[PDB]
């Protein structure tokens, strides 16, 4: 969208609601694949609920945008190069937009809990500029996201279930290596509505499942070379006490000379699956993780799909 000007990025709408217009401050990338970040302090100290996200992205120039909640942005300037990092503390992902992926909307009555004693005090926006031939005119870009906040307690609360491999060793050559993740779910019900997969270049497919009475129910399955937005869960699924959450990342050892382990760099690999959920407010957890493989023998009946590329 056009460069806002000087209207004010905080718009109070009533006693309980306010819009945050979180936009780049007229930036002009000089090279392709630039990552720009900015932050905005939540303008209340008490608990609030993020209940809507409207993307304001120039189709021409923005490849993707991420919105994070945290307490300690990686820098304090109007904007900053953030190949490096977004937050010094944990970056909680709230929103992802990708040029060609269709953005999931929050289900009705769902919000992310922010502010107050334990919630995020800051939003950090990351904008990825790809092709920059649209900046030949040295024009200024004000891309970002318009966020709707309310102080009204929401009946459903959004969270993030992160499933992540730690021990995986990918030998050189080995055409096929599986990174398997599984945890017992022991909490009140979560309703899974979106997922995001992330690996590095050696990743062929990522799938996650809820397993109940030996039945595998697809949460999501994605080639991890495609853009990394939140894809909608095709048939949104309850995950309940006694279920097993199970994920498999399929890896190759080809194009590589030494053994590849898990690490933050691209020479290292990752197997991450982000599951966006909601829970009933009176039971809600904003975050859960699985870094174990508690039921490795259960993978003997994983569906065929998990082992074949798309
Ligand atoms: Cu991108
Ligand atoms: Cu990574």
């Amino acid at each position: 969208n056009e460069c806002l000007g000087t209207i004010g990025p905080v718009t109070p709408l009533d006693a309980s609601d306010f819009a945050l217009d979180i936009r780049m401050p007229g930036v002009t990338p000089k090279e392709s694949d630039t990552y720009f970040c900015m932050s905005m302090r939540l303008p209340v100290d008490e608990e609030a609920f993020v209940i809507d996200f409207k993307p304001r992205a120039s189709m021409d120039t923005v490849h993707h945008m991420l919105l994070f909640g945290c307490n300690m942005p990686s820098s304090t300037g109007s904007y900053w190069f953030c190949d490096e990092g977004t937050c010094t503390d944990k970056a909680n992902i709230l929103y992802a937009w990708a040029r060609n992926a269709p953005p999931t909307r929050l289900p009705k009555g769902v919000g992310f809990r922010v502010g107050g004693e334990t919630g995020s005090k800051y939003f950090v926006l990351q904008v990825h500029y790809g092709d920059i031939s649209a900046f030949r005119d040295n024009h200024k870009d004000c891309s970002g996201v318009s966020v709707h906040l309310t102080r009204v307690p929401q009946p459903l609360i959004a969270g993030m279930y992160l499933m992540m491999s730690v021990d995986t060793v990918i030998p050189p050559g080995e055409k096929v290596v599986n990174a398997d993740i599984s945890c017992q779910y022991k909490m009140y019900p979560m309703h899974v509505f979106a997922y995001r997969v992330h690996t590095h270049h050696l990743g062929k497919v990522v799938s996650g499942y809820r397993v109940r009475n030996g039945q595998w129910t697809l949460i999501g399955r994605q080639n991890p070379q495609l853009p990394e937005a939140f894809y909608p869960v095709e048939h949104p699924v309850d995950v309940t006490f006694g279920d097993i959450l199970a994920a498999r990342c399929v890896f190759t050892g080809e194009g590589r000379t030494e053994a590849t382990h898990i690490g933050g760099t691209s020479s290292d690999e990752m197997c991450n699956l982000y599951i966006m959920y909601y829970m009933e407010a009176k039971y809600a957890l904003s975050f859960m993780t699985c870094t174990k493989n508690v039921a490795p023998d259960m993978f003997r009946t994983i569906p065929a799909e998990a082992n074949i590329p798309i």
